[PDB]
């Protein structure tokens, strides 16, 4: 009948849902106006804005079931009931998984260029040999096994290829080898203080430099060019230039050690040799349509109909249930996936750190959301709070602190 009866009588739940989906509904109102009011603030225009307006239609629409759930026995809310449920999750995660998507290519296309570079500054050899140590290495200076055993260096490169290899490799493969290489050294730089303050305040041109500067005498070597190092962190570009022109290194390699300088100088790499917008929208679209087709199957199959109250009961089994969340599953598993390899990105103020603890809470509510509902007696106030659940999440998690650092922070809305 109505959720403050249902208050007056006993039961805390319904008019509960309605605060919250209440609450919610004006939050992403709000969100929404301030993304609007400032598109052409850095922090908003810099990300996708129309996947971003999805991804807010997918939360408002889950807050919207609420009223959809909890209403009046009509057929058209029973149908808007499985339209709501199952297209607000799917409407937010496929917008997020092409932008996790397009995220993780930009980051593969930027260790693309570093590969080049080492390519043609270090060398690379295509077939196993064995470094001054004398220890099994291939490619970009890759070490196999410290093991004295060719046929042990053999089975870890197949082991990290995932192919009988038989001692060669190809280029793309050298570059996934030196992909790790290059994460671990990024790794060693950031845990010594004195290559760690000039990394950071670097562009990624000139942090692939100090990369090749640190592949060719060690963190330790590098170390040693205090004042250039420091002259680079000053944005000093033309000092610091002369500063390793005149060094010892210089002298003993002096054909690459032009081109690491002419690198840290410019910023380009033109010193050496070497997604589309509309594109994502239809993406998330055909991803949308594809839940959207299993759900009007799920409705020829299964005709919604009241079962048969504040609780809209329908016909609502489980097969029903269980297609679209495990369709939204997969797309919050490929999220995951593709956030997860791009969670130290520090692009858009660091936004694949929020998206990726987005997920990871996505996950495990979704995980235990399985043994909750179907193990439930109450199973239309649990969707209903589930759901509510999701959103919040969501939207706290990647959508407040872009509010804060707007409303809040006008000076750090900067490039
Ligand atoms: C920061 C701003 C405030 C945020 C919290 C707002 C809290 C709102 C909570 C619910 C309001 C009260 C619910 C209505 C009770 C109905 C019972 C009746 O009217 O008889
Ligand atoms: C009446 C339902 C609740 C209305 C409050 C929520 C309003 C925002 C809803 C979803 C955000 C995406 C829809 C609009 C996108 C931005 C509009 C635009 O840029 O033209
Ligand atoms: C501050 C935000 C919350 C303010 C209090 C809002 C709660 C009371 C509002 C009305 C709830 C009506 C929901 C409609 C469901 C009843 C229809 C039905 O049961 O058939
Ligand atoms: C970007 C995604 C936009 C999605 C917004 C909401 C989607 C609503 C789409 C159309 C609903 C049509 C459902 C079919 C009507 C019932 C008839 C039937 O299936 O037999």
């Amino acid at each position: 009948a109505s959720p403050v009866q249902y208050l007056r009588w006993g039961d805390p739940a319904p008019i509960a849902a309605v605060v919250f989906a209440c609450l919610g509904l004006l939050a992403t109102l709000f969100v929404t106006v301030v993304f609007i009011i400032y598109r052409d603030t850095p922090v908003v225009k810099s990300s996708s804005r129309e996947l971003c307006y999805i991804i807010l239609a997918g939360i408002c629409l889950g807050y919207l079931c609420t009223f959809c759930l909890i209403a009046k026995p009509k057929q058209i809310y029973c149908y808007l009931q499985r339209i709501g449920i199952g297209l607000s999750p799917a409407m937010s995660y496929s917008a997020l998984v092409t932008k996790t998507y397009r995220a993780a290519r930009i980051l593969a296309m930027s260790k693309k260029n570093i590969f080049e570079m080492l390519r043609i500054d270090e060398g690379l050899r295509l077939k196993i040999y064995k470094d001054t140590e004398g220890y099994y290495t291939i490619g970009i200076g890759h070490l196999l096994t410290k093991s004295p055993s060719l046929n042990a260096a053999k089975s870890e490169l197949d082991k990290a290829i995932g192919r009988n290899t038989n001692g060669v490799i190809t280029k793309d493969e050298a570059e996934k080898l030196f992909n790790q290489d290059v994460d671990a050294a990024v790794r060693g730089i950031l845990r010594n203080a004195k290559l760690k303050p000039v990394y950071d305040s670097l562009d990624a041109v000139r942090r692939a430099a100090l990369i090749n500067m640190v592949f060719q005498m060690g963190e330790t070597g590098v170390a040693g060019f205090t004042n250039s190092l420091r002259m680079l962190q000053q944005k000093r570009w033309d000092e610091a230039a002369v500063n390793l022109a005149k060094s010892r290194w210089y002298n003993q390699t002096p054909n690459r050690a032009k081109r690491v300088i002419t690198t840290f100088r410019t910023g380009t790499w033109d010193a050496y040799k070497i997604m589309s917008a509309c594109a994502q929208l239809v993406i998330a679209f055909i991803l949308i349509c594809i839940q959207l087709g299993i759900i009007v199957a799920l409705f020829i199959m299964e005709p919604p109909d009241i079962m048969h109250e504040v609780y809209l009961i329908c016909n609502t089994t489980n097969l029903g249930v269980v297609a679209p969340l495990g369709y939204n599953g997969l797309l919050i598993l490929a999220c995951t996936f593709y956030a997860f390899k791009t969670r130290n990105v520090p692009a858009n103020f660091n936004e694949a750190k929020y998206i990726a603890f987005t997920m990871y809470t996505t996950c495990i509510i979704w995980l235990a959301f399985v043994p909750i509902y179907f193990g439930s007696n109450y199973k239309i106030i649990t969707m209903c709070f589930s759901v509510s659940l999701s959103a919040t999440v969501a939207l706290g998690c990647m959508f407040v602190p872009k509010v804060y650092i707007i409303l809040a922070k006008p000076e750090r809305n900067v490039r």
